[PDB]
């Protein structure tokens, strides 16, 4: 990434102290950058050491006393007074996995969407896409991000688009799982880091959901989860679905914590959760977990409040 | 403890928004607790999940958010308006193992510590040292109870007495005063009803390793905890421009809780933890890094004579 800017900046504004903040995978270079940040510029370096799950999970306590909190590694999320984002992006070229997905089209209005990792390659596949016969849209999500097409775990806005088929550029099945739930639509996941095209299937996902569901039937005592992450944060939300649950005989307790784990969950025994923090701990940590965790629509489905058929996609909403 | 002041203060102040904070023995209380007071009162109850170590770890956020916060197992320290406290005070009889204590008594005025758990029963064991015809005193904010010491507080042993007895488990609460004072410590287990002189020269050794191998360190961490009663910044800005004036390099790193998992994330060499000094020396073999009190690391540098080594205090 581009710390000739991040130098130009602090070195233009006189800086006193200066703020760092890493996604796991990258605080082995904290040290690094505070050093060249150090030697090249008069400020002071302070890097933040909590664990960071994304611009969901900004140091709000280490930006109110920085000059300027530098936060990596991915778009930015809300809008904050003196936190900057450097975005980290991919060398990998995505041409030979998007080719590998074009066999595997079976319509002719491709939707294209990826991670911040890759989004500023967007436009060359949506070139490729449109020599190949297709027309090829790429749709606007976060205004707050500087780049289309971005997915996350808990936001598909842009897959929110007249098209018919979506292609997603990137690893991993959960964000092209989450498009095709969440737009009834088929998705083809091309992995750039194996040169690998497939079709995603969500009625595996589908079931294990269900397995959820039926399993937390019996629960009479519920914990409500909230994360006080900057945007993670959803208060107002767990003081409803209390009320949902006290209105159908059940009883639910709001718990408010900063990083959700099983380790925290297992010292409050209920018969279930509701987690209302970042929809991927309910997903990616569900098996970790000794007793059902469940998003808030589930959660609804549940209790009677929603049916199956209605079943959405947990998508921040603050 | 006593539910019936925790419902009636709600009552009387009309709370509609209540929050509890627990130390992780307790958490398991959390949940028919928060049912209580909800039968019992129309305040809402949130439930803080964080893990919590002590009245030096208040969840300010939650308190922000509620009319008031009940913080269970400790006692007070801090001013926050919010916040009421709920000791948890233990009932274990320690008259045996203070009587088995004065065998080991070679002075005449003698000094009482002990943990905030038996606070309460320090007048009777006092009685009981000077029945056996020895004098006895009880020293006395953030130890907000006379006798009483913390891991990061020991102004109650700032009394004039020749020697000391220690009545509570585990050896760096007696081990802490014999550094800080330099008198003859006995520690007083009253669960076991066994007493033994305290004495440091084997910590200090094991301390000594440490601050050999944090020596040969080029690039050191400098931790900051923003825990309500842990939050030292400005001692880690010290730190780092007298390491700078020997030419060593410190980073500040800032952090809530402070594990091993979370500093092994980082290339540094070694560590100054200004966080609780009981982390220290308590999780020392878990670190793969050494971890040094403040006054450790002045002596890396050169700014303390080994020999003036002390206590790290909050
Ligand atoms: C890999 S990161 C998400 C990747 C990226 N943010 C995205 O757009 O999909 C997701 C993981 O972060 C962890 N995580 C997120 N929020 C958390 C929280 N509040 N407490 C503990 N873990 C959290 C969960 O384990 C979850 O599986
Ligand atoms: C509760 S008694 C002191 C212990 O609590 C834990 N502890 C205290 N403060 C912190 C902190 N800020 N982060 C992580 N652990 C802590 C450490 O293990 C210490 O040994
Ligand atoms: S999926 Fe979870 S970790 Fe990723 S941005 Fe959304 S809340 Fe944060
Ligand atoms: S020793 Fe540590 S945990 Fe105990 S009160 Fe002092 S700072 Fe808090």
């Amino acid at each position: 990434f581009d710390l000739e800017r991040i130098l130009k900046t602090i070195k233009d504004k006189n800086c006193k102290k200066v703020g760092l903040q890493f996604p796991e995978g990258l605080k082995r270079q904290a040290i690094n950058i505070a050093r060249e940040i150090e030697e090249k510029t008069r400020a002071n370096v302070i890097i933040s050491g909590n664990p960071c799950f994304g611009a969901c999970d900004i140091d709000t306590i280490l930006a109110g006393s920085v000059d300027i909190l530098f936060h990596f590694g991915h778009a930015g999320m809300g809008e904050y007074e003196n936190v900057v984002f450097i975005e980290a992006r991919s060398n990998i070229d995505i041409i030979p996995a998007v080719k590998t997905a074009l066999n595997l089209l079976k319509a002719n209005r491709i939707g294209l969407i990826t991670t911040v990792q890759h989004v500023h390659k967007l436009e060359e596949a949506c070139k490729v896409i449109k020599e190949y016969g297709k027309e090829c849209v790429i749709g606007k999500g976060d205004p707050r991000a500087i780049y289309p097409g971005q997915v996350l775990g808990c936001n598909f806005t842009a897959a929110r688009v007249d098209c018919e088929e979506f292609i997603y550029i990137g690893s991993g099945i959960f964000h092209p799982l989450g498009v095709a739930i969440a737009t009834k639509k088929r998705v083809i996941a091309a992995d750039p880091f194996l040169n690998q095209a497939v079709e995603v299937s969500p009625e595996r996902f589908l079931r294990k959901r269900g397995g959820y569901i039926a399993k937390a039937t019996g629960a009479k005592i519920f914990g409500i989860i909230v994360s006080t992450k900057s945007g993670q944060y959803r208060m107002k939300l767990a003081q409803k679905l209390k009320e949902i649950a006290d209105k159908h005989g059940k009883i639910g307790y709001i718990i408010l914590m900063d990083l959700v784990t099983p380790e925290q969950l297992l010292a409050f025994k209920a018969d279930a959760y509701v987690n209302t923090a970042c929809p991927r701990i309910t997903i990616d940590d569900a098996e970790r977990f000794h007793a059902p965790v469940l998003t808030p629509q589930e959660f609804e489905i549940v209790l009677g409040e929603r049916r199956w058929e209605n079943m959405e996609m947990d998508e921040m909403i603050q």
